[PDB]
């Protein structure tokens, strides 16, 4: 039993809710919140910009030190950093950005990072400003993630379409 509330159950291990991931994280304080990161951990907009803003830019400060030490992530890769006031940890995961011409096949590799964590609060990878089809992202999530994932979808219209079209 966990404290995630109001989710629709899609499969044995995948749950979904129309919610602002920032507000969900502040309420639940999950062990892991997933950020929709880019390889430079520049949290300018989308989910990343919102999460970083909620940390009063502490996420960005920590991320800049991470990059200065380690260099950029790989597309499809991840790193674990602090969750600041939102969660114990933040798993920064880089899905492919279609608006950069990045290979959508890398979306499966991106979701594989979730399997290193027993329970996660997450957005749909490569959705929103990353330009991929969110219906496809949900399909890859369900077919790749085996750990318990609670998906927050900000847009109510999109949430309803994801549920109604789910096979």
């Amino acid at each position: 039993v966990n404290s995630f509330s109001g989710y629709l159950k899609l499969t044995d291990n995948v749950y979904i809710k129309n919610a602002d991931i920032v507000e969900e994280a502040k309420k639940v304080k999950p062990t892991v919140v997933v950020n929709a990161a880019n390889v430079y951990l520049k949290h300018g907009g989308g989910v990343a910009g919102a999460l970083n803003k909620a940390t009063n830019n502490a996420m960005q400060v920590e991320s800049d030190d991470y990059i200065a030490t380690n260099g950029p992530l790989k597309v499809g890769g991840s790193c674990v950093l602090s969750g600041h006031n939102l969660a114990k940890h933040c798993l920064h995961v880089v899905g492919p950005n279609v608006n950069k011409g990045e290979d959508i096949q890398l979306l499966k590799s991106a979701y594989e990072n979730f399997n290193q964590h027993e329970v996660l609060l997450a957005p749909l990878l490569s959705a929103g400003i990353f330009g991929a089809d969110p219906i496809h992202s949900l399909r890859v999530c369900v077919d790749t993630v085996r750990t318990n994932v609670y998906l927050a979808v900000f847009d109510k219209n999109l949430y309803d379409k994801l549920v109604s079209s789910f096979l």
